[PDB]
């Protein structure tokens, strides 16, 4: 009766939680696998995280998950104390990861800046605009102009050298997963806010710990506590929605009548339902302007053992690349993080050794993988990230839709936004709140 | 079918999960009364909480409760730039919270010193001694050895002024909950390890947001998820746990077979139950040692307005003081915690005076209140803390037992105790070892 439309981590958590309410659900998958944007698969001799990776105990959804499917014990830290090598003037410069992390930490300073001041409870992160609000009003004005501000040029302002500005092009080339230029910088600022506004700590939570049994771990461990079967290779293709229920038709044209509709679908994927009635203006235009991601996640295998640091800004192929595992084989494999995703085939040995030149010429490319999530019909975006003005007339948008369809998913989350498995389990699990407080 | 003992948060959150996973279940619970040592009552014009008071996003399974059951923005810091007082060699020392939270910031720095070594994750406080353990012997012994050694002693060895010391003593009187000097000091590295190894943030984790709509928002919250009757005025006298099933006898007589036990009873209140078989004789030294938590929390209610904090080490009748609410009849409302439940009543207001006395002989007390949970006979404590011996061996004795399984904030691997947080980890990790063992 309650149909969720897709099998990642937001549609799972919703079905387990309307199962625990006693109200029957469905949920449809267009795939032939669940999981959606979090995909470990054996790649490369071992198992890789195809989208989402790490994962941290200040993340509440996630780490309950965690606990949950007892997985406690079963997390590992990637690789730290690398040689780091980093773009500057067209030219590679070397040092210790602690140096590079030095200039990030003092460039995060100026990036933060009014965090304290905006988000006193950084799961609410609209409270300046709400009537709540009590303070000065020049901190709603910075508000509303840093939503318009990208966080590289709050750096360039504060007058940083341009080894500092380099450096932060790579890190949001890869944290904005797309353009950093384009980029809100309200969300920086909300990260900082997450992370007790910290540098060390903003990065102990989205880019430290690695599950030893994948994301499947949690997402296969919360299928298995659905007592409906999950119906894949069920592709919705329309919704109608009304004040009192809707109306699901799926591709081969079967229709589906609910009392509610739980839409997982990310912004990349919504142009392949078509929405009656039309979704409102101010939701289409986000969806035409989408989100900000469109860049990719690429593993690199090389010869030999290397503790290695990548950093370079836009418009390299790839702008972060880090020592991740090191094989029974003598081989190392990196990960990276690009801003664009047409501008690399992760599957071309000749490309990931283009990345890899981009700092080091005696290194040796045997393998590389990846599966680019913008080119994939049922995603069309990496993780969620935010263009300018997308902070405040962006993702809350998706919640006042007057009609039984409800908006679930990482993208519309309060918290960890787009960016990180916790923003799914949050917002699939209170949309599912918002259908059970309905019925009740 | 699965019998849960006790309507505190683990009770109820076990009972969820259970209720998720489709397996039968009933709860059975003592009082006339849900939530166990978290408690939300009207008192001296007001909710106030007479157990679990603060909450943070960073306690993952509380701040997930806390999302669920609509309370995202329903949270508010306590008073902050309280004027502080302390005592040190039986002398009051006036100052700023500033001054009073940088001394503590200092001595909090030798209190957590090992918990990079035993804690990179702070979930397995137990790794040192595993085999999973890699680190070098030294480190090893050095945990064992802080099992061994209360969290003010390493304050007093690094050479720190009385005043220091009689700050970080008043400091554990209230975390310890009762008194610092018979505790290990590895609980606080591990407070420590789950805070980001900063005073700052333990402190905001653990004593700066409280619930406006109290904890009952939660833990009525959970209990209305449940499909099944909740079994008020039913106290449980006897468990029976041999291989067939389990057995459970109320007080009444009222004989219940059961697939599986799951007790959540604390330490405290553990005598009242008789086992058969017979715990493990390592369990059955705890119960009878029981847990580092014989305080008491006061809330004290004063003439005017008044931004005060203060601080005095044992054995003052409470050890830290804090106003909480500025009411609207021109009184402020201060809560208290103390180490020895024994010598304050809580609802004197000759006492709750004394406490004043202790730093402002020039503040009247007016009203006063508290639950005195260590003379509790369904609590026998206050929260669980641990006495010296009890980190490696005492709360993770209560795994793997017969086939009652306990479930409880004392046995958490995380905010073990002090928190909800361990409370609703403990319940939903029991009810899926349940879960998977009947699968
Ligand atoms: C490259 C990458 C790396 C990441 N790394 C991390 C990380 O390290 N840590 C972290 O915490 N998070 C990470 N994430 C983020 C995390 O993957 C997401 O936030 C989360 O998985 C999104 O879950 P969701 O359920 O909201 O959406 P999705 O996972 O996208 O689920 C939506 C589902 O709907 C299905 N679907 C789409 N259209 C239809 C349709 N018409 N009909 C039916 N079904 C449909 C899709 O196939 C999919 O299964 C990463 C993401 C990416 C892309
Ligand atoms: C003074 C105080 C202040 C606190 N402040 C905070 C705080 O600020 N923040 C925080 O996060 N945590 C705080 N806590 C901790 C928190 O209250 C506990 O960690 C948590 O509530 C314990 O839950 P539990 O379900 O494990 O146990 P309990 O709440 O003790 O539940 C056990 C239940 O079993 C029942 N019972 C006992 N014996 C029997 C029997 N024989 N038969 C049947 N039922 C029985 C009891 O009545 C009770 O309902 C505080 C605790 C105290 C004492």
């Amino acid at each position: 009766k309650v149909v969720i439309i897709g099998a990642g981590f937001a549609g799972l958590v919703a079905a387990r939680e309307l199962q625990t309410a006693g109200i029957e659900y469905e949920i449809l998958e267009a795939k032939d696998r669940i999981g959606g944007r979090a995909w470990t698969e054996e790649r490369m001799g071992r198992p890789l995280e195809l989208g989402a990776t790490w994962v941290h105990w200040f993340q509440a959804h996630t780490w309950t998950e965690i606990m949950r499917y007892g997985q406690r014990t079963e997390i590992t830290a990637s690789p730290s104390g690398n040689d780091a090598h980093w773009v500057t003037d067209g030219k590679v410069v070397k040092g210790t990861e602690d140096d590079l992390d030095e200039k990030l930490t003092a460039a995060m300073g100026v990036t933060y800046e009014g965090s304290e001041e905006y988000f006193p409870n950084p799961h609410d992160p609209l409270w300046v605009l709400s009537d709540d609000f009590d303070g000065p009003a020049e901190v709603r004005e910075r508000f509303l102009s840093d939503d318009q501000t990208n966080a590289i040029d709050l750096v360039k302002e504060a007058g940083f050298d341009q080894e500092t500005i380099d450096l932060v092009d790579a890190f949001w080339c890869a944290g904005y997963i797309g353009d950093p230029y384009t980029g809100s910088a309200l969300m920086a600022k909300q990260w900082g806010a997450l992370s007790d506004n910290r540098y060390r700590v903003m990065e102990d939570i989205t880019l430290k710990w690695k599950l030893n049994n994948g994301m499947r771990s949690l997402y296969d461990g919360i299928a298995g506590d659905l007592n409906t079967d999950i119906r894949l290779n069920t592709p919705v293709a329309k919704v109608e929605h009304h004040d009192n229920g809707a109306t699901v038709t799926t591709e081969s044209g079967e229709v589906i009548e609910a009392s509610a509709v739980i839409c997982t679908v990310p912004v990349g994927a919504l142009s392949n339902i078509e929405f009656s009635p039309a979704l409102p203006d101010a939701v289409q235009s986000v969806i035409d302007d989408k989100w900000n991601s469109q860049g990719a996640k690429i593993w690199i295998k090389i010869k030999g053992h290397h503790r290695f640091l990548g950093y370079a800004p836009k418009p390299a192929k790839m702008s972060v690349v880090r020592s991740e595992y090191f094989m029974d084989d003598d081989t190392t494999i990196l990960v990276g993080f690009g801003y664009d995703n047409t501008n690399i085939d992760l599957n071309s040995i000749e490309d990931a050794q283009a990345v890899i030149n981009q700092w080091r010429d005696d290194l040796e490319v045997v393998d590389t993988t990846g599966h680019n999530w913008v080119a994939d019909k049922w995603a069309g975006q990496a993780w969620g990230t935010l263009r300018k003005g997308q902070f405040t007339q962006g993702w809350s948008l998706f919640d006042d839709i007057d009609s039984q369809l409800f908006f679930a998913g990482s993208d519309y989350a309060y918290g960890w936004r787009g960016v990180c498995v916790d923003g799914a389990l949050e917002k699939g699990m209170t949309t599912a709140r918002q259908v059970i407080n309905s019925m009740r």
